[PDB]
């Protein structure tokens, strides 16, 4: 699916992804279903926190 950054996030270990409020993060990982997920932004993929991605558009 698609998501949006509610707050700012700066990566610590491995390959995490940084983001800021108002930003649009893409959800395209697998079926882990947990706290770490894989996203895509500006043609780049990575891992982000599920609680750090909100929802927008649609409605």
């Amino acid at each position: 699916m698609e998501a949006i950054a509610k707050h700012d996030f700066s990566a610590t270990a491995d390959d995490e992804l940084s983001f800021r409020k108002g930003q649009i993060l893409k959800i395209l990982n697998m079926e882990d279903d947990s706290n770490w997920y894989r996203a895509e932004l500006d043609g780049k993929e990575g891992l982000i926190p599920s609680n750090y991605i909100e929802m927008k558009n649609h409605d």
